[PDB]
């Protein structure tokens, strides 16, 4: 059982720094993702609504499904495969209704760095990457 949903602000610094660390922890997603060898970045359309007139971008650099290093970044980010796409559908990824792969590859996101080609491979190590996400998310702070 587990709960979360309230709150504006969902990519800060906390939520990439413990997504990154309870990934760790998930025994299941290292052993799944253990030849994964690179790093990923959440990028967010630009708007007010949120407070983002430029957008952020949440790194989640993963060695070998084990995490390395998160970072959030308001602008221009770095990762090997950045995507960008409406802060609306990044959420249903997390709420869990939609998938981060199956969303890229329907039309919904768009990899600017990187490429699909290496997502081959990576195309169910997801689950396991979303799982967690949604652990992590729960109330950090009223706001």
């Amino acid at each position: 059982g587990s709960s979360g949903s309230s709150g504006m602000e969902l990519f800060t610094e906390a939520w990439a720094q413990a997504y990154c660390r309870k990934l760790n922890e998930s025994e299941a997603y290292r052993k799944a993702a253990s030849t994964w060898e690179g790093s990923l970045a959440l990028a967010v359309r630009p708007d007010p609504k949120a407070g983002f007139p430029k957008g952020v971008a949440v790194v989640l650099d993963l060695w070998h499904g084990a995490c390395r290093g998160a970072k959030a970044v308001e602008g221009e980010a770095e990762a090997d495969f950045v995507i960008e796409a409406d802060l609306a559908t990044w959420q249903e990824v997390l709420e869990g209704r939609l998938e981060p792969l199956s969303a890229l590859m329907r039309g919904l996101l768009e990899l600017k760095k990187g490429t699909i080609a290496a997502l081959a491979p990576y195309a169910q190590a997801a689950q396991e990457l979303v799982k967690v996400a949604r652990e992590v998310a729960s109330g950090p702070s009223s706001g």
